[PDB]
């Protein structure tokens, strides 16, 4: 009859493959800015470059609590709302459908469910049943782990991070107060990380027809009601992951590049000792993380309390259902995936820091030394073009006799450090020889280099103390 109909009216419905999904976020153009500070114990260099970051993907990663609208099988509207991930759902009536549960333990027929009317209430309903059974059969006899997947990204805005985690991202991202602008301003670095344990999915398996969704009662073709059409379609969710989420916020004050590796060692089982960098920047991190799956809760702290978030429900038990975690949304005409496309520019903001540095001198030969102690200090203009302004030791070429010591300040923008050091022979027609003689000498944080011995053997250490 009416559903004949339905059949080949959505079959005829013609819409743009891949295109009517897809979004782009603000825009910016090439602009380059490179600046160099002089921290007082540090030089800094900061460099910003236009990026531009892009996903295209079939998850839905859910940020409600109560879902209302994402239960499996709901249909929704391909919208405004739909992009923006916070959905419309056309409710009116709705036929019988078959779902299937990856739980491991269930003899395959078991594994399926049959929905009468499909509804929040039916189907997560029918679905809390099946597991209420399968925690006493197999769960609390078995040890089940929830399958762990991990993103993570360096943040810059608030649109990169909309692009890498959903459109409805904001919200939780106001809840874990994320600092731009230190990021923006080099004095901070901040990674996002979502961690996600699927305990389980109900999946709907392929429909045949396009028909086979709908009774036949009311308004079916006459379903073009409110905005159903080959310009404003219609589809259903195809499967939603349950268990439990985490967003994770490290943001650290320190300007090192070990960071993202001290990050990765924290997010793992790695336990990490004292007086290395990775503690350093550990011990400055600053933690705040947004739970999910009776709501969202937010809690804040040190790094020591990432373990425990991460390992709260990893095995699936009763006494929590797992919320929706995850929904994936497939079109009616056919197994189309419905893949969202997002992208956007963003500054990128990268730090390097220079430590400033010491050259020490130690004389203590039986000969008059002569150094020749050069360097430039690096600046860059208001072009950002680098620019090196050469500089010389203030004693340079003076004779000096045991026992000469000095201590020469280098601050981080210090580069091409060329030291030359030479004494006199009193031979004659070979009045002088090198004793020591090195260019782009590394601005380590503590050079020494002592001379000492006679005309003949003299004799010279180059010691670091980089710590």
């Amino acid at each position: 009859m009416a559903n004949k109909a339905v059949n080949d009216f959505i079959l005829a419905m013609n819409y743009d493959k891949k295109k009517l999904l897809t979004h782009q976020g603000e825009s910016i153009e090439n602009r380059f800015i490179k600046e160099g500070n002089q921290l007082p114990d540090e030089f800094v260099v900061i460099e910003r470059k236009k990026r531009s970051l892009s996903t295209n993907t079939s998850d839905i990663s859910v940020t409600a609590t109560n879902d209302s609208r994402l239960y499996p099988g709901a249909l929704l509207v391909v919208d405004e709302t739909l992009l923006e991930n916070n959905p419309t759902l056309l409710a009116v009536d709705r036929a019988p459908m078959t779902y299937s549960i990856d739980l491991p333990g269930l003899a395959s027929s078991d594994s399926f469910l049959q929905v009468e009317d499909p509804s929040n209430s039916s189907v997560r309903g029918a679905v809390n049943d099946l597991l209420a059974k399968w925690h006493q059969d197999y769960g609390q006899v078995n040890n089940v782990p929830a399958r762990m997947q991990y993103e993570k990204i360096t943040a810059h805005s608030m649109e990169q991070l909309k692009v890498k985690f959903g459109s409805d991202f904001e919200k939780t991202g106001n809840s874990l107060d994320i600092d731009f602008n230190s990021v923006h301003s080099g004095e901070k670095q901040i990674q996002i990380v979502n961690f996600k344990q699927i305990y389980y999915t109900v999946s709907v398996d392929a429909v045949k027809n396009p028909g086979d969704v709908f009774q036949d009662t009311v308004t079916v073709e006459d379903l073009k009601q409110r905005g159903i059409s080959a310009e404003r379609p219609l589809v259903y969710i195809s499967s939603v992951a349950y268990g439990r989420q985490v967003y994770l916020k490290l943001e650290t004050t320190s300007k090192s590049d070990e960071v993202e590796a001290a990050f990765e060692a924290l997010i793992k089982g790695v336990k990490v000792a004292p007086q290395t960098e990775w503690k350093q920047i550990l011990d400055n991190t600053e933690v705040k993380a947004v739970i999910l799956g009776s709501g969202a809760r937010v809690v804040t702290g040190k790094v020591d309390m990432v373990e425990d978030l991460i390992q709260e429900g990893s095995r699936f038990t009763a006494d929590h259902p797992g919320l929706p975690i995850s929904y994936t949304t497939s079109f009616l005409r056919d197994n189309v995936v419905a893949t969202f496309q997002n992208s956007t520019d963003y500054v990128e903001t990268k730090v390097t820091a220079y430590r400033n540095g010491d050259l020490l001198l130690d004389h203590s030969g039986a000969y008059v030394a002569q150094y020749y102690i050069t360097w430039d200090e690096l600046s860059y203009n208001h072009q950002g073009k680098e620019v090196l302004t050469p500089k010389a030791w203030d004693r340079n070429g003076q004779d000096l006799t045991a026992h000469f010591t000095t201590s020469i300040p280098l601050k981080g923008n210090v580069r091409n450090l060329s030291v030359k050091i030479r004494e006199a022979t009193g031979l004659a027609w070979e009045w002088w020889r090198t004793v020591y003689e090195k260019t782009d000498l590394p601005l380590v944080r503590k050079r020494t280099i002592s001379i000492w011995g006679t005309t003949l053997y003299p004799q010279v250490e180059d010691k670091v103390e980089n710590d």
